[PDB]
This record gives C-alpha cells, sequence and structure tokens, in this order.
C-alpha cells in the first residue's frame, strides 16, 4: 500500500463500539484540545506488533530472544521451569494484584538473571531480530511518521526486553525520536557483553506511567490489563482507549467493548488509529 492508503474511518468492518456517540465526543475533545496537549500511550506486543499476516500467525516479539540461538538449551529449560512455576501465580483469581507483585518481580528478575549468565553481546540483539519473522502491524509507517511529524510523544510500554523492541522499530526505519520506550533494557559492559539490566523493572502488573501539559491521551492496547497504562499520568482531562481483540474473541468481546471505547477485532492494521490521528491532528 502507499502511505496515503494506510487510513480508515470508524466504519471499517473490524470496528466495534459500545457507545459510538461517546467516542465522537471524545474524539472531538482531542481534536479541539490540540496536538500540543496530546500523548499516545501504547503497548507493544500484539498492539503495535502484528498478530497475524494474511491469517498466518506471526511470532511474538516476547519470544524472540528465548527462541534464538544466543541462549543455550539449559537456559531455555530454566526459563520454561520459571514459567511453569510463576504463571499460575500471575493468573490466580484468588490473589490480589498487590499480592502478585512480589512474585512477578521475582519471576522477571530470575529470568533476567538467567540471561545475564549467557554470553550475550550487544550486536547479537540486532542479529536475532533480523532473523525473526516478527512484524509490525500494517500501516505502521503512517502511524509512526504522523506522530513524529506532529511532535506527539509516543510512550511504548512492554514487560519484555527493551532492546528487542527497539531493534524491531529501528530495522523498520521508524525509530523516530518522539518514541520513548518504557521496558526492561539490558546493560552492556564496554566490550559489549551483557552484564545486567538497567532502571525500572517492568512486569505484567506495573506496566504503567508511574514508570516513565500532555493532558489528552490516546491509549492503545490488546489486553484488559493494558487499560491501566495511563495510570499515573497527572491531570488527564480526556482519554480515548482503543483495544485490539486478536483472539479468544467470543470469551472476550463483551468485556473488551465495555472497557475500551473502540475495539478492533481481528484487524492486522493500524488504519483506524491512523485515521483518527489524521482527523485529530488536522
Ligand atoms: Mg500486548
Amino acid at each position: 500500500r502507499s502511505m496515503a492508503e494506510e487510513v480508515s474511518t470508524l466504519m471499517k468492518a473490524t470496528v466495534l463500539m459500545r457507545q459510538p456517540g461517546r467516542v465522537q465526543e471524545i474524539v472531538g475533545a482531542l481534536r479541539k484540545g490540540g496536538g500540543d496537549r496530546l500523548q499516545v500511550i501504547s503497548d507493544f506486543d500484539m498492539t503495535l506488533s502484528r498478530f497475524a499476516y494474511n491469517g498466518k500467525r506471526c511470532p511474538s516479539s516476547y519470544n524472540i530472544l528465548d527462541n534464538s540461538k544466543i541462549i543455550s538449551e539449559e537456559c531455555r529449560k530454566e526459563l520454561t521451569a520459571l514459567l511453569h512455576h510463576y504463571y499460575p501465580i500471575e493468573i490466580d483469581p484468588h490473589r490480589t494484584v498487590k499480592e502478585k507483585l512480589p512474585h512477578m518481580v521475582e519471576w522477571w528478575t530470575k529470568a533476567h538473571n538467567l540471561l545475564c549468565q549467557q554470553k550475550i553481546q550487544k550486536f547479537q540483539i540486532a542479529q536475532v531480530v533480523r532473523e525473526s519473522n516478527a512484524m509490525l502491524r500494517e500501516g505502521y509507517k503512517t502511524f509512526f511518521n504522523t506522530l513524529y511529524h506532529n511532535n506527539i510523544p509516543l510512550f511504548i510500554f512492554s514487560a519484555g526486553i527493551g532492546d528487542i523492541l527497539e531493534e524491531i522499530i529501528r530495522q523498520m526505519k521508524v525509530f523516530h525520536p518522539n518514541i520513548h520506550i518504557v521496558s526492561n533494557y539490558m546493560d552492556f559492559n564496554e566490550d559489549g557483553f551483557l552484564q545486567g539490566f538497567k532502571g525500572q523493572l517492568i512486569h505484567t502488573y506495573n506496566k504503567n506511567s508511574s514508570a516513565c501539559g500532555k493532558t489528552n491521551v490516546i491509549l492503545l492496547g490488546d489486553s484488559i490489563g493494558d487499560l491501566t497504562m495511563a495510570d499515573g499520568v497527572p491531570g488527564v482531562q480526556n482519554i480515548l482507549k482503543i483495544g485490539f481483540l486478536n483472539d479468544k474473541v467470543e470469551e472476550r468481546r463483551e468485556r473488551y467493548m465495555d472497557s475500551y471505547d473502540i475495539v478492533l477485532e481481528k484487524d492486522e492494521t493500524l488504519d483506524v488509529v491512523n485515521g483518527l490521528l489524521q482527523h485529530i491532528l488536522c
């Protein structure tokens, strides 16, 4: 497609809205509020990255490192053992979020620590991403170019590895300087060897703005948990929440429609988001 074809209105067949009139009010407030007040807060995996390509499942960006040749079989077995231990805690309906926090911190820290026992060098991150079949949603060029041209900050949150995310966007030539990645970044020594992780730890239950005049927000996600990503932004006046519903659609549709203003069901593209951005940014 040309970049001019990377735009769609809200009448697209993938679009669901519980309150279409409220959506129009929100969009109107964002437009009249101006580009100078806007920020975009987005999840990465299966939101900006693509779930399927002409119906064929794409690999998850979360699995790029774990599925690559730069970690040993021993390390892969240990990461699987951590998953089998901690995943039941993550999904336990009898524990509060606060109760899950120390265990998620422990899981993420142990998994990062295992990576630090490998012999990973910085240049290998780009290699493993180059060899992966991970893809960005169709229409990413217009999405990233529009936010960059209009000076709109884009905060991309991910509980995965920041270096992997960053490399995907870099290799697609859209790593523009309005992008601010909030994720788990590796720390490399002067010889380029992985020696630790930097900064705030981002796991599934603290992926929000407490980890980072832009009082108007567009939030993009694909999970129910992603609805909290703007928590911690001070003074938000208007927010539009857009959710991609990629799978388990019968189980999830009603809850997604009650919680997100716009749901995009089985939509491999950013076209509806790009159309809203063009309308909002005039
Ligand atoms: Mg996601």
